[PDB]
């Protein structure tokens, strides 16, 4: 048997596939049986057992997530704009983060998300060989020889499982045009050398979400009002809102900010290595075969902060492209926010809108304006941006993110349960989650509280008064 080749969604087929066929299943279960109001959210697209409707297969859906991940890249930002940028974001973390002890085996194996798969090659639950303190069995076996790979600081190829999403969809992705998104499910040798090498850097960074713009770790409740408070100290405010972010990355800028990352890491040399094998060409496990994908970003869970901070990079190239400003008084004169493809942009400085988004465009990023029309639009006013599915609100006590009356009601009308063929099931038993969405709902209000309360009350088959529960989610 030699390896086989071709071509798969454009992508050059490498070998063949161990991945476990894709879920025809959903969490999500009704909390009654009531027909769902025109137009209400449901679970993503479950394959041709979908009793809801006739499409394609899902590893056809899939196919489709892939094309443009073999889209030509964008261009790179202007080289003397590059190196500055970086520069300036370096020495700001510099600055700011507290170097770091390096992170155990110990430690790498104890942050993993235990209940999640593990990927190549076993795909069990990390949790079906964990004993609260370490891997045993065949994760054991693999956790073992990938970190004696990392300690020797020898190359591993990174094997990613592919997947797709199960989540809620507006209902024109279930009846319209079908899509459903992709995931990577890294493996653990890679999860370990990752968490080994970068899981410091994650720390520091962390420790420091409410100063340094990459917010991955803060608490909406407990960072939000600072974060937010900071934000409005500038005059102009934006969000960019991506369309397909990692599929449009460049390995060009991926690449850039791994460097920062192994710059500031413990073990730079160890770090080195691994950061070289999570950006060489890719390879994707789609089923029947392994492919190789050369250029965006693997959508392996630390590449959060690798994703913010392309983030990082990209935004303040296209300001100082615009502005003609040092990246260095740009960050002076702004204030920034990223989570991945998320973000707020705040800066006193006159942003020529067209100038910016032609900027954005020509790096390969797909920018959207607020209404989907024909340039970025900027504000004024802070109320009324989004940052991590939360709308940011002001009043007398401060800033707040506030979720959304659609999203309480959504999660008012789904409720998450074993793997099951159709969604319109409702769960016998049931469920606290039920604690925090009646928290969401004071914030809107006292006529929205007690009409929330009331589907709240009747999912029995005390609900606090309105003032002391408003209190409790603002001020704590
Ligand atoms: O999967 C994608 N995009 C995607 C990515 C990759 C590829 C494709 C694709 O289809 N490619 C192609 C296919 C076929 C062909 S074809 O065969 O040729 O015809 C293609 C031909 C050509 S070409 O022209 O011929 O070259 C080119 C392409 S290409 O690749 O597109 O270039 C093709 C599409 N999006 C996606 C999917 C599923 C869920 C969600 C999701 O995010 N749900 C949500 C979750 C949470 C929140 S929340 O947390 O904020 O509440 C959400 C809030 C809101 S909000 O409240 O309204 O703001 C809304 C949603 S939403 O998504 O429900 O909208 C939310 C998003």
């Amino acid at each position: 048997l030699p390896r086989p080749s071709g071509t798969y969604a454009g992508l050059p087929i490498a070998d063949y596939g161990d991945a476990p066929p894709l879920s025809t299943k959903t969490m999500f279960w009704r909390t009654s049986p009531e027909k769902l109001p025109p137009g209400a959210w449901e679970p993503a697209y479950l394959g041709s057992k979908d009793e809801r409707v006739d499409g394609p297969s899902l590893q056809q859906v899939m196919r489709d997530q892939l094309k443009p991940y073999s889209e030509p890249r964008g261009l790179l930002p202007p080289q003397e704009i590059l190196d500055a940028v970086c520069d300036a974001i370096e020495n700001r973390l510099e600055n700011t983060l507290e170097p770091q002890k390096p992170w155990t085996f110990k430690k790498a194996c104890e942050s993993l998300d235990k209940n999640t798969s593990s990927g190549y090659p076993y795909h069990k639950q990390k949790s079906k060989d964990w004993t609260g303190s370490a891997f045993i069995g065949d994760l054991g076996d693999q956790a073992t020889h990938a970190n004696n790979m990392y300690e020797m600081g020898k190359s591993m190829r990174p094997i990613y499982t592919a997947a797709l999403k199960d989540e809620l969809v507006k209902p024109d992705k279930i009846y319209g045009k079908i899509k459903k998104r992709l995931l990577w499910g890294s493996d653990l040798g890679t999860m370990i050398r990752a968490a080994r090498a970068f899981g410091p850097f994650c720390d520091a960074l962390k420790e420091t979400c409410i100063f340094n713009p990459i917010r991955v770790g803060m608490s909406m409740n407990e960072d939000g009002p600072f974060i937010f408070a900071r934000h409005a100290n500038f005059r102009y405010h934006m969000d960019a809102d991506y369309t397909r972010w990692d599929s449009t990355q460049q390995r060009a800028i991926l690449k850039r900010a791994g460097d920062i990352m192994v710059r500031l890491s413990p073990e730079p040399d160890l770090a080195r290595v691994v950061m070289d094998d999570l950006l060489a060409p890719s390879l994707l496990d789609v089923g029947d075969y392994k492919i190789v994908v050369e250029e965006g970003l693997p959508s392996c869970p630390c590449t959060t902060q690798l994703n913010s901070l392309a983030h990082w990079i990209l935004t303040l190239c296209a300001m100082v492209e615009v502005t003609r400003v040092d990246p260095d008084i740009v960050m002076q004169e702004s204030e920034f926010s990223f989570y991945g493809d998320d973000e707020v942009v705040s800066t006193n400085l006159e942003l020529d809108m067209v100038k910016y988004t032609m900027a954005l465009r020509r790096y390969g990023l797909l920018p959207t304006r607020a209404d989907k029309e024909e340039p970025l639009e900027r504000r004024q006013t802070l109320q009324g941006i989004s940052f991590l599915r939360r709308a940011i609100v002001g009043d007398q006590f401060g800033w707040y993110g506030r979720l959304d009356r659609a999203s309480i009601d959504r999660q008012l009308l789904w409720t998450k349960g074993p793997n099951h063929q159709n969604p319109f099931e409702t769960l016998p038993g049931h469920r606290p989650q039920l604690m925090a969405l009646l928290g969401e709902a004071a914030m809107h209000g006292e006529k929205y509280y007690r009409t929330v309360a009331s589907r709240v009350s009747k999912e029995a088959a005390v609900v606090p008064r309105h003032r002391s529960v408003l209190r409790w989610v603002r001020f704590g």
